[PDB]
DNA sequence: AGTCCACCGGGGGACT
DNA sequence: AGTCCCCCGGTGGACT
């Protein structure tokens, strides 16, 4: 569970526990002797629990140590059962950390679409717990689903036919140079009409269990190949923490997809941003005021909306919901 | 040494030495016991060294060996003085690898560009080791200045005042949109030397290897050239990066379009050429990664790559011998 | 198996 | 001293 529990650590099979031995079974060209089971950590840490959406204290508890909990509960189950030789890199943490913030913020906008779409389906507005309700007029045209994109996505692939179509005319009158895509962590898409009455797209999940992994993390697949341009809302950056070297893969992919999206494809603005706990060294801030270097070319906005800091958990859901209440105002009903 | 001696260690001060003990004087927020003292060591590693142009021997070894060094021999040090004790951080031989690399590759091209500058001068190509004589005609203003930019720069500062306004003024465009345009750096810089110092001899002579004074000069040399630089004179940048990820290929990607944005798009500038350097790049994706098309002139331009290679040197010759033909190369639009 | 992907935190030094 | 900069290697998991 979120707080630790000598009980429920016992009663974890080995194949669940959160620290794994591979002293005796190891990985090649890797020393790697105990491994950080970060899919087990977020069933331990989150299987019940969803920040944001949870106990009045989790909520509104500092979302650093939210996100740092699963890897604190792993370390003491570790040091339960190898007391000399627990021993870590702090490689090991920094991946499982990052993923886990990508992870558990994913999963707190899966909930709120889901509140949000149940309120533009024609139920009510959920108030376990309460938020502000938003003052957009309901449609089903105006539902969403939030995408957590794996690693080695290529974000084209959203995109309907036709269009990833006009993106090929215009990139095969360009080749030993050519102009590939990668993606964001996170894309949020205007649901398809096929799907504005499917029942899953209202459902908030109970905790970050091994088959909800699954659900928010397949998630995209069914959108594969049905998403117009104007309908990508949002892209996401989850970075934990920041280092200025660490800035640039949002600011070139925001670039790219404005390019492609707003230049070849006459999409609106694309909203780009980016999410840290740890900003150090402001330039940041400063670097993410970048022009849209495509925008530049035409005759002018961002490529990079906002740099934005997450305080508590329930934070993160207030401005998601105003994003929505905004942004779906442009979507007709 | 290259190669480690104790007897070169025990003659070391101990403010020279490779690793600080700093147990007892701990880093505010910070649990670093020794720390990696990486000017020493690029000192006692490579203070009579410049791969290329050492020994055959090392000129030809794997570069991957050569640049690992610095970090070996403080290793073998740490261990002598503290033995059980000596522990250092994975993020401290990473960092201090990597810095490596920009300052040795750095230093090859710096001689690399020595050598040029006296052919191109009346003198001579001096013969050891021996490497192709470049064909291009010779001419005092086809030399080259390779400038070591450090963290924190602004390439623009390079430039000429007259191209800082017409970017100045650019800027100012965006500002009263609440937007900008940041520039930042690349690591290295091959600029035109400028008339002025075209005469001037510190840069036709090759150091003998990385003591702390040639460290200073080769890192200190931006200075001599800030404010001189035109657009079209800026002709080779380049950005090292030891090993890659696919999250770590972007600041090069980035800055070659920004760069190239305000050199071609706003200066009238020709194509800016921007290469990335690596000893590992775990596949094949970043060179596909780095064929993107420079993106402002996608937007009546001839199109070409934003980073026009990622170059992979195999051993220090071959880093040399790549920059000995660019030049020779490049640097003919440029009239003798 | 192997091979790819992309996570980020501990750093040495410049500058103040 | 305190603050900032930009360095990269060891990773857990998807895929085959
Ligand atoms: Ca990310
Ligand atoms: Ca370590
Ligand atoms: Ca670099």
């Amino acid at each position: 569970p979120f707080t630790y529990s000598i009980e429920a650590t016992r009663n974890l099979a080995t194949t669940e526990r959160c620290i794994q031995d591979i002293r005796n079974a190891p990985v090649r060209n890797r020393s790697t002797q105990f491994q950080l089971a970060q899919q087990n950590m977020l069933a331990y840490t989150f299987g019940e629990v969803i920040p944001g959406f949870a106990s009045a204290g989790i909520n509104g508890m500092d979302y650093r140590d939210v996100i740092g909990r699963p890897v604190e509960n792993a370390v003491t189950e570790g040091t339960h059962f190898f007391r000399d030789d627990f021993r870590v890199d702090s490689n090991a943490k920094a991946k499982v950390a990052g993923d886990i913030f990508e992870i558990v913020s994913s999963a707190v906008m899966w909930n709120c679409a889901a509140r949000w779409n149940s309120l533009m389906v024609g139920e009510g507005w959920r108030s376990q717990p309460r938020y502000s309700r938003p003052t957009l007029s309901p449609s089903p045209r105006r539902q969403v689903a939030v995408l957590n994109l794996p690693r080695s996505f290529d974000w084209v692939s959203l995109l309907v036919p036709e269009s990833q179509e006009v993106i090929e005319e215009f990139r095969a009158g360009l080749r030993g140079l050519g102009l590939p895509t990668s993606t964001p962590d996170l894309a949020v898409v205007v649901l398809p009409e096929e799907f504005q009455n499917d029942e899953m797209w209202r459902e908030e999940i109970a905790g970050l269990t091994r088959p909800n992994q699954i659900l928010l993390s397949g998630a995209y697949q069914r959108l594969q190949g049905r998403v117009q341009p104007g309908e990508i809302s949002l892209a996401v950056a989850f970075k934990r923490s920041l280092r200025s070297d660490r800035l640039y893969q949002p600011l070139y992919e925001a670039n790219v997809m404005q390019l492609l999206l707003e230049g070849k494809l006459g999409a609106p603005k694309v909203e780009f941003e980016v999410h840290t706990l740890a900003p150090e060294g402001t330039n940041a801030f400063v670097t993410y005021e970048a022009a849209s270097l495509y925008g530049l070319a035409e005759g002018v906005h961002r490529a990079i909306r906002e740099l934005y800091v997450p305080p508590t958990a329930a934070d993160l859901a207030r401005r998601f919901f105003a994003f929505l209440n905004e942004r779906m105002e442009l979507v007709n009903g």
